[PDB]
């Protein structure tokens, strides 16, 4: 397995009821895909570098995962299909916490 962070932003306009479902969603499919969460970070909301769905800002969610590294793709496309999620990242952990 290896250590990733996944970088995820959200509608901006969602309640906190929503906003806590679509982060229910989250950590369920980066478990079904083999990830063990190890930390999750409400960042909030942020000026995008470009918009998106005509949206200028974004709420950020950061995760740190260790998981398979054959199967982060997959996780990713599963997290991108949901309405509410604007845009997915993953890159390698560079620094662990």
């Amino acid at each position: 397995m290896r250590r990733y962070e996944v970088n995820i932003v959200l509608n901006p306009n969602l309640d906190q009821s929503q906003l806590a479902l679509e982060k229910e969603i989250i950590q369920r499919a980066l478990e079904n895909y083999g990830a063990r969460v190890e930390k999750v970070e409400e960042l909030g909301l942020r000026r995008l570098a470009y918009p998106i769905a005509k949206d200028p800002q974004g709420y950020f969610l950061w995760y740190q995962v260790e998981m398979p590294e054959d199967r982060v793709n997959d996780a990713a496309r599963e997290l991108r299909i949901r309405d509410n999620v604007r845009r997915v990242m993953v890159v390698k952990s560079q620094e662990p916490f």
